């Protein structure tokens, strides 16, 4: 399954307030927990909480529920990318992640993304989008046991990191 590591940030608004936790705190502030299939899910909030995602057929920050988060065992490798500027991200090896070309979001696997595509990240003051092009990409055994998620209903889009738009 597709999956990031727990200490990825991700843009959320709790209680109105907008910040960022990362994907294990995100985790235990929900409960409930049931294990089926292999993989942990929790639905329930302990706090009302949205997830901001970025709406590509309007090119906007929104917010939206989150159905639930996940944890599961680790199995795959990790890709991690380096963008110009500094900022980075990490996810496994088959989970989609989204370039920009030529004027629109493609969903790629992040196996398939090369150095030179470009990542948009999110002025959160303004909201307005910015161009970040991949300057290196690594693979990175896995480094913890587990792995998490989310379904975010609608758009299935989040803001993680240094404010980078990518696929849930
Ligand atoms: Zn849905």
């Amino acid at each position: 399954g597709n999956a990031f590591p727990g200490d990825t940030r991700i843009l959320v608004q709790i209680n109105g307030t907008p910040q960022r936790v990362t994907l294990k705190e995100l985790y235990e502030l929900f409960n409930e927990e049931h294990y089926e299939s292999m993989v942990y899910v929790r639905k329930k909030p302990k706090v009302d909480i949205k997830v901001y995602s970025f709406n590509p057929e309007e090119g906007k920050v929104v917010l939206t529920d989150i159905e639930e988060v996940i944890k599961a065992p680790a199995t795959d490798h990790l890709i991690r990318f380096e963008l110009e500027l500094g900022s980075s991200f990490e996810t496994t090896v088959d989970h989609p992640v989204l370039v920009y070309e030529n004027g629109k979001f493609v969903e790629k696997r992040a196996f398939e993304v090369r150095e030179g595509n470009i990542i948009i990240i999110i002025d959160e003051s303004t909201l307005e989008p910015l161009k970040v092009a991949v300057k290196k990409i690594e693979f990175i055994e896995p480094p913890e046991d587990f792995v998490f998620s989310l379904n975010a209903k609608k758009y299935h889009t989040v803001i993680i990191n240094e404010n980078i738009v990518t696929h849930q």
